[PDB]
């Protein structure tokens, strides 16, 4: 609360073209949901994603996930992260991560997130990342959040801007990723451009839509 | 609402020894597992049921879900029932029904509720009623809350007298159940009893439990 703020909540729920999104803590049962789309989507997640120095079948295994979870679980206790999962329906269908907490004069974090590619109903990650900027300006008392983003990846350039992230420079030979250093575009938004955000907009209209009796 | 307090809302979640329960609205996409579950445990729910005057499987094959669905929605918009599913870890696992929801000089309505065969005798239950409850006593602004159960009815009775409910009556011949009209107990409780009850003290601890990070 002092130490973790905003942790544990849930946010949302909305309803969006997709269904209905909401985000809530990573707990040891998503394991089975964790290891199947992380398996399946290895060519969407590996070569984008850190180096981890493992076998990627190896890491994903159900059996691997208690640990994960506990590990991120222990981070969120101690304020510096909040390790979210995105639902569709109820339904485990990636992650949304606010990572290297920080509060004093500074209240800025990362952000990262996945989602499965079974899922086409299109918007998840948009409201996925639009939930967790409205929790971090509120609950969690943040001022900023930013995220990393290879110049390549076209399809999460266009999610990070969507939502309202500016790009605010080049990270060169940034983090090891698909084998070697590889720059990343640092992106960000403060809490003072949330109203009048594409990120605002979608959140009030997925809690406009989803309140309709 | 004017029309219909508490509604649409979700209640929860707790964390109870079952696992993550909580409440929140029927959807259409409920058809699949609905379906899926009220056929496997149709000689569970039969004995029990109101007659329907159809097959059970007719009335519960996924296509009867859009219409069933789209009636609970409607009566909850002008406010005479609120339907919700449990949910445990995310997933479908049964219903949780207000209805007959009145206010004025009365302020009361009836519970029903059913989980899934696999799932029963866990305390799933009993915290959906109790859920359902609070809820009631709260964001609906009503006074009392009554179910019916047959007295054969040896599980639903001992379920329902867990959270608090009492005995105040035997309505002879009153629902058309399983092949003729049967005798149902009417139980109740009223606000006024919310904060010593079994029910209290259960959503309080699984509030509690919930929030541990
Ligand atoms: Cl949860
Ligand atoms: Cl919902
Ligand atoms: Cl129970």
């Amino acid at each position: 609360s002092a130490v973790h703020p905003g942790w544990p909540d849930t946010v949302g729920p909305l309803r969006v073209p997709a269904g209905v999104v909401g985000l809530r803590p990573v707990r040891m049962r998503d394991a089975a949901a964790w290891s199947r789309i992380r398996l399946a989507d290895q060519h969407h997640l590996e070569p984008w994603e850190p180096m981890t120095g493992m076998d990627w079948k190896v890491r994903h295994a159900v059996t691997s996930w208690p640990s994960i979870c506990s590990g991120l679980r222990a981070e969120a206790r101690h304020g510096r992260m909040l390790p979210f999962v995105i639902e569709l329906d109820g339904e485990f269908v990636g992650q949304l991560t606010i990572g290297n907490v920080t509060h004093g004069a500074l209240r800025s974090a990362w952000i990262g997130y996945w989602v499965a590619s079974s899922r086409t109903g299109g918007g998840i990650a948009t409201a996925a990342l639009a939930m967790g900027l409205d929790h971090c300006f509120t609950a969690v008392q943040l001022h900023r959040i930013e995220a990393t983003v290879r110049p390549e990846n076209t399809p999460s350039r266009a999610v990070l801007a969507h939502v309202g992230f500016r790009e605010e420079g080049l990270l060169k030979r940034y983090l090891e990723v698909d084998g070697a250093w590889r720059d990343h575009l640092l992106v960000a938004i403060t809490a003072e451009e949330l109203p009048q955000s594409a990120a605002h907009r979608l959140v009030a209209a997925g809690r406009a839509e989803w309140c309709a009796a």
